[PDB]
């Protein structure tokens, strides 16, 4: 009943600042009722992000994501009945990525990637969590 | 870039043998280029699919499925890379089961389930895995 999603996506071309805080104010209000939780990950133009809490959960929530306007396919990298929650989880949280590139953050991508660019695309899903693990870290 | 993904749905109240041969016809038929093999197994309500291929168009055919209306509300068990196919015979190979069933694949169903109809969301990932393993096992 406790699983982690791991996926990513691409943000339709033409998307505007005023349309992510409204993509939080979703988050924000959505998730810490459904103890879903994790991290969000924004890099133009690619996106990742885990999900953490009830399976059902977990799912009502993603397939929910799916059909939003907003961006177009998504690469679900991993769904799995996990042993304990990962991020504290204050909330389903949200970074940019500037980008920016970069102040120690670019030497995050030859490591878990090859090159400076979030191509979610050459991750494994170790390779994949392991990361939007390490780059919460530096941040509050 | 090997992955697998086994998910399970919830029919519509009226599927019928001319509703079933009809989503089967679409999987010989666009898996092969699609690169999709794998199980489904159906006993109304839910079907519960396996589906083996790369990461792409395994999403690519599951948001897919969930576009389809023919079932509804799909649930991801377990995605995630794997070492070998399992299931590489079909293209994808449908299988009814239901309590008229031979009294032998009824007993399949309770070797990984507490109760003689199959249900998904009280059987774990490894459960299912061997299930539809072991009951495409003994289908031609
Ligand atoms: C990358 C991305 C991630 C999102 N994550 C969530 C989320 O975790 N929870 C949520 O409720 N909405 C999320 N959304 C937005 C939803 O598609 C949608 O705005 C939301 O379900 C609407 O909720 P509302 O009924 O409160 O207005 C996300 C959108 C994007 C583009
Ligand atoms: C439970 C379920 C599983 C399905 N699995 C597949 C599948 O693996 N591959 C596929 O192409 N269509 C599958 N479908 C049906 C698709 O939603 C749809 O029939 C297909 O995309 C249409 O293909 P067509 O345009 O060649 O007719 C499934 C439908 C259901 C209800």
């Amino acid at each position: 009943s406790l699983y982690r999603l791991i996926f990513s996506s691409q943000g339709i071309p033409n998307l505007q600042p005023q349309d992510l805080k409204d993509i939080l104010e979703s988050s924000q209000r959505n998730n810490p009722a459904n103890g879903i939780t994790g991290l969000l990950c924004y890099s133009k133009p690619a996106f990742l992000q885990v999900l953490e809490g009830e399976c059902e959960q977990v799912n009502e929530t993603y397939h929910r994501i799916v059909q939003d306007e907003r961006h177009h396919s998504p690469q679900i990298i991993e769904c799995m009945p996990i042993r304990r929650r990962n991020f504290e989880v204050w909330s389903m949280q949200a970074i940019t990525v500037n980008d920016l590139s970069t102040e120690q953050v670019k030497t995050l991508v030859l490591k878990y990637s090859g090159f400076t660019t979030l191509r979610p695309s050459a991750m494994d899903p170790e390779q994949c969590l392991n990361f939007l693990l390490d780059i919460a870290k530096i941040y509050e």
